[PDB]
């Protein structure tokens, strides 16, 4: 299965400068919950900004960059080299890996961070037209967790 991994806030952010635009505890465990012994594939900007690979899953990095040979990461140059990625594999960033991958992918696990945040970088428009939704789940707020957010499944039609 290929799949998206996304937090977007209600304007579609994704990110600012590099970073998150936001800090929200729950939304990193999502993401150990789904993605542990799995595949994750993500652009180089996206990969520099997490700094290390994540433990106890696959961590791909997709760039042009023929001098990358990190340990514990193995590397790809083409979008091509994806498809032959065994296992569940989930796709987790940044903007370009998502514009080139959204209409690729299986289905989408979305945190919609129901807030408007300064962004630079953003998820692509997607419409319900093309997605079920095949959970909805709303986010507990806490003292640790104070953005409402929505963890969304989508399974495309
Ligand atoms: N909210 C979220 O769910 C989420 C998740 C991840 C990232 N982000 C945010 O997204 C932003 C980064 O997104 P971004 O679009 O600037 O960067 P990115 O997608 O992380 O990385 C872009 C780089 O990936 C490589 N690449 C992409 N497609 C390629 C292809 N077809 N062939 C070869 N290389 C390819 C290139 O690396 P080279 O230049 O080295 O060739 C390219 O410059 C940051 O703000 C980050 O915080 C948000
Ligand atoms: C730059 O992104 C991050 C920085 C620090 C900690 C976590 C992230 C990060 C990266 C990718 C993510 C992705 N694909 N989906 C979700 N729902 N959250 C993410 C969080």
């Amino acid at each position: 299965t290929l799949s998206i991994l996304v937090a977007h806030d209600l304007q579609r952010v994704i990110g600012f400068e590099n970073q998150l635009p936001w800090h929200l505890p729950n939304d990193l465990k999502h993401v150990k919950k789904l993605s542990t012994g799995h595949t994750l594939v993500m652009g180089r900007k996206t990969f520099e900004s997490i700094g290390k690979p994540l433990p106890n899953r696959r961590n791909v990095v997709l760039t042009s960059d023929t001098s990358f040979n990190v340990e514990g990461v193995d590397v790809i140059h083409s979008i091509e080299d994806i498809y032959q990625l065994p296992g569940h594999v989930f796709i987790f960033g940044g903007q370009t890996l998502f514009e080139e991958m959204i209409d690729k992918v299986d289905d989408m696990y979305i945190t919609v961070i129901e807030g408007k945040f300064r962004g630079d970088t953003f998820f692509p428009p997607y419409t319900f037209e093309d997605w079920e939704v095949a959970s909805s789940v709303e986010g507990k707020l806490d003292e640790k967790n104070t953005i409402p957010h929505t963890f969304l499944h989508l399974i495309r039609k």
